[PDB]
C-alpha cells in the first residue's frame, strides 16, 4: 500500500527523483542523500549563473509559505553555498507535510557538473545531527504528523541495470528481496553507518565504520587498507596491467566481504569491476576507490546496493539488508 | 537532409542506437564501435543463457536471407563467441543494403555485463583490414551500391550530457559544430588512428599513435606516460588524495593537448575529471587510465567526442575534428 517514488540513473547513481515544493506543488528534480540531512533547492532569487536552466521555488507562489529567512552558509573546497531557510508544504508522491529546508539563493562553485545536470538540487534523507539548523528528518515528520505508521524507508535497485529503482515511504514491501532480511545496529546516529568487519582477501578491519550512501557510484576503502591488499596482491601474483585495471575474466581476485555478528554481505568482482566498454570489452576497472574520509571508514555505494535491497529504520536506529531481486 | 540516427546513454557512453536486419525489419540495439569491423547479433539458434531477453536474429522469416554459414569463433580472456556468416539487408534510418554479417550461436563470458545490458551486438564502422571475413565497411558498401555520395559519417555527442547524440551517415551537417573542421591523415588505414604528439603538462610523446573509440567512456594513456605524468604532479606539489582522487576545484592541473602538424586538440581538467557524486561533489576522479594497448597508442573516448564532433571519411582515408557546438 505504501509510497514508491520512481529513481532514474544520471551518471551511474540510480538515486534521482521528483520532489514537491508548496501549494502549487512546485517540481524539483532530486538527488535523494541518505548521507546528509537538509533539502536544497534554487530560489527564485539566485542571481548565480548556474541556477538558470533549473527549477526555482517562488515563495510567493504558494499560500502555504511560512517565512523564515535564517540565513545559511556552507563554504567547501568545490565551491560555496548560501540561501535561506523557508518553511512549505514539502512532498514526495501523495505524502505532503510542512517543512524546513534551504532556499538556495548564490552558489559559486561546483562548476560544471552542477549546470551541466539535470537535477535541481539535493533532498536529505540522514539523521538530525548532521543537519544545519538541527532539522527533524523529512520521514521522522512525516510519522510525527500521523502521515505513516513507521519512519522508515528503503531503496530498492534493481539487480540487472535497466528497470526502475524505488524509495519507499512507510514500510516494507516484500516484493523487492528474497531471504529473510536482516538487521544491523546504527553505531551512532550521525549517518546511516554500521559497525562491520571488513575483509577482502587476506586483508581485514575489525570494527570498520561502513557508511551507506545512494549518491555514489563507488566503493570506497581507507588507503593503508588498499595497500594492504596491494601488498597481497604484488606477493601471490594477482596480475594487474595497471593499478586498477584488470582482465575482466580474472578468477584469482578475492571478495569483498561485510561481516556483522550474525550476517555476512559481500561484493564479488562481478559487483566491483566496471568494464572498459559496455560489451565484450577485455578490460575492467576495479571500481573501489581508497579514500581516508575518516578513521576506519568504508562507503558503501550502488555497486552495495544494486546487489542488495536495504532499508533505513530511524524508529529502531538500524539499517536492513536484503538480496535485492 | 543527410540520414540521422539518434544515440542513447548506457553507462557514460552515448553510443547506443537502433538499427533493423532483414525483409522484416527486426530491431536490435547496437554499441556503434568505431574501432571493429563486423556486426554481431545474437541468433535465434544461440542457445547461451545471456541471449535470452536478447532480440533475436531468424534467418527463416527474412525471405531475403542469403545462407552462408561459414564457420566463425573469437576467444579473448573474457570469453568465447561463436557463430556462422550469413547475409541480408541491413538498414540504419532510411538507408538500406544487403550485408554480410555474424549471427552469435554461442557465446561463454562476457558475464553479467553482456546480460545485465540491453543492448544487443556491435555494429562495426572501422575499416576492411580489421574484419574479420574480408568485408567491406558497411558505409562503404551504402556508396557501393550508390545509396550514399559520399562514404563518410560522423558523430555528435552534445557539449552537455543533456540533450541527444547522432550518428549521421553520407553528409556533413554543419548545425553540429562550430570553426572550421580539420582533418588529419590515418597513420594505418586499420582503425581511425592518427599521428599526434601528446603533450601532458611537461611530459609528451612525440608521434603518438591516437586511436578514437566512441565505446570508451575513458580516455587511455600508456603506462610509462602516466607515471611520468603523476612524477609530474610530484614534484612540482599537484595535490593528490589516492592515485586518481583530487578535489573538484583544483585548477592548477594541466590541460591535455593532441598536437597534429596544423592543428592542437585540448582536455581541459572541466573534460577529464569525473565527480565522485553527480553534484556538490567535493572531490573528483581522474578518467583518465593507463594502459599498454600497443607501442605508443593513446585511445580517446567519450570525454573527447564531448568536445569534439568528428567525421569519418573512407572516400579520402582522414579524420575531421571540430568544437561540437
Ligand atoms: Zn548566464
Ligand atoms: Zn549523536
Ligand atoms: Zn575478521
Ligand atoms: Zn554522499
Ligand atoms: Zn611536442
Ligand atoms: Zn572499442
Amino acid at each position: 500500500e505504501f509510497d514508491n517514488v520512481e529513481l532514474k540513473d544520471l551518471a551511474n547513481v540510480l538515486s534521482f527523483g521528483e520532489a514537491k515544493l508548496g501549494d502549487n506543488g512546485q517540481k524539483f528534480n532530486f538527488l535523494f542523500h541518505t548521507a546528509s540531512s537538509n533539502v536544497w533547492v534554487p530560489s527564485i532569487k539566485c542571481t548565480s549563473e548556474s541556477c538558470e536552466s533549473k527549477n526555482h521555488y517562488d515563495s510567493s507562489k504558494s499560500k502555504t509559505y511560512e517565512k523564515d529567512d535564517t540565513p545559511v552558509k556552507l563554504t567547501s573546497k568545490a565551491g560555496t553555498i548560501s540561501g535561506i531557510f523557508s518553511k512549505d508544504l514539502v512532498t514526495i508522491g501523495k505524502l505532503s507535510v510542512p517543512y524546513k529546508f534551504i532556499e538556495m539563493t548564490e552558489i559559486v562553485g561546483f562548476e560544471p557538473f552542477y549546470s551541466e545536470s539535470d537535477v535541481d538540487g539535493v533532498f536529505g534523507l540522514g539523521w538530525k545531527d548532521l543537519s544545519i539548523g538541527s532539522i527533524d528528518p523529512y520521514i521522522v515528520e512525516l510519522k510525527t504528523q500521523n502521515k505513516i505508521e513507521q519512519a522508515v524507508y528503503s531503496i530498492y535497485l534493481p539487480p540487472e541495470n535497466k528497470n526502475k529503482g524505488y524509495l519507499t515511504i512507510g514500510g516494507i514491501e516484500e516484493r523487492f528481496f528474497d531471504g529473510p532480511l536482516n538487521y544491523e545496529k546504527l553505531n551512532h546516529d550521525l549517518m546511516w553507518q554500521v559497525d562491520l568487519d571488513v575483509h577482502f582477501g587476506n586483508v581485514s578491519s575489525k570494527k570498520a565504520n561502513v557508511i551507506l550512501d545512494s549518491a555514489t557510484s563507488v566503493i570506497t576503502v581507507p588507503t593503508e587498507f588498499f595497500n594492504q591488499f596491494v601488498e597481497s596482491a604484488s606477493v601471490f601474483k594477482v596480475p594487474f596491467l595497471s593499478l586498477y585495471v584488470t582482465t575482466c575474466g580474472n578468477t584469482k581476485l578475492p571478495t569483498l566481504e561485510y561481516r556483522s555478528p550474525n550476517k555476512v554481505y559481500t561484493l564479488e568482482p562481478k559487483q566491483y569491476l566496471e568494464p572498459l566498454e559496455n560489451i565484450f570489452s577485455a578490460l575492467c576497472m576495479l571500481n573501489i576507490v581508497p579514500i581516508d574520509l575518516e578513521k576506519n571508514t568504508f562507503v558503501l555505494g550502488d555497486p552495495f546496493m544494486r546487489k542488495y535491497f536495504t532499508v533505513y529504520d530511524y524508529d529502531n536506529h538500524t539499517v536492513g539488508f536484503a538480496l535485492a531481486k
